[PDB]
């Protein structure tokens, strides 16, 4: 019944009853400190490959609303930078603010940005997602900030089909959408190894995150706002700031691939 959430009795300084792990060596989301990330050489060039990506449906899961992809064959990958082999795309969702000043996760120099996009991607050497995430390599997820100015084009088929899955537990078929269109012109990054940001908040993730924002207009992000925690024929809670906040970087560094 009391399952974790955003709110006051059930949010992020309460995640910890339930999954420990919330207070572990490395949690995330951070604040990226720029001027303590060091440049570093022996990151390989990071490759985005979703030429291939095929999306199949939207879903509002009650936390966020996911893009889930097919990940049965290799098509959208991300490898290089500081991944070793292989991961492949399975799905992508955003977290985001009740206004604009709030709604990252990860946040730059203690700033937040309107919201995060995530591209969630499993290592191919484990055979899928559930062997994945039980190992400290299992996922990478890719994290690029949204900050609100000109639209983002390639997101307005995302943001019109939101209507028919305003309530936790709907979904709404979402083929041939193309996530290149959701990437900004620079590759440029910080990565750490770090966690879910979710419960279960396992530590299985090395993350990469974007320093060029996307933006994305007002009307879109307004249309986020609207989506809804709560199910169908429940009273409105709308779905706004669910993000967890910065997390002790304890005994991590965080890496830059630009000097
Ligand atoms: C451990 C796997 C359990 C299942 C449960 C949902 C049916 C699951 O898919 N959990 C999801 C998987 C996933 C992937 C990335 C992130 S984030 N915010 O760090 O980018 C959070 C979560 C929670
Ligand atoms: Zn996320």
């Amino acid at each position: 019944s009391h399952h974790w959430g955003y709110g006051k009795h059930n949010g992020p300084e309460h995640w910890h009853k339930d999954f420990p792990i919330a207070k572990g060596e490395r949690q995330s989301p951070v604040d990226i400190d720029t001027h303590t990330a060091k440049y570093d050489p022996s990151l390989k060039p990071l490759s985005v490959s979703y030429d291939q990506a095929t999306s199949l449906r939207i879903l509002n899961n009650g936390h966020a609303f996911n893009v889930e992809f097919d990940d049965s064959q290799d098509k959208a990958v991300l490898k290089g930078g500081p991944l070793d082999g292989t991961y492949r795309l399975i799905q992508f969702h955003f977290h985001w603010g009740s206004l604009d000043g709030q709604g990252s996760e990860h946040t730059v120099d203690k700033k937040k940005y309107a919201a995060e996009l995530h591209l969630v991607h499993w290592n191919t050497k484990y055979g899928d997602f559930g062997k994945a995430v039980q190992q400290p390599d299992g996922l990478a997820v890719l994290g690029i900030f949204l900050k609100v100015g000109s639209a983002k084009p390639g997101l307005q088929k995302v943001v019109d089909v939101l209507d028919s899955i305003k309530t936790k537990g709907k979904s709404a078929d979402f083929t041939n959408f193309d996530p290149r269109g959701l990437l900004p012109e620079s590759l440029d990054y910080w990565t750490y190894p770090g966690s879910l940001t979710t419960p279960p908040l396992l530590e299985c993730v090395t993350w990469i995150v974007l320093k060029e924002p996307i933006s994305v207009s007002s009307e879109q992000v307004l249309k986020f706002r609207k989506l809804n925690f709560n199910g169908e024929g429940e009273p409105e809670e709308l779905m706004v700031d669910n993000w967890r906040p910065a997390q002790p970087l304890k005994n991590r560094q965080i890496k830059a691939s630009f000097k």
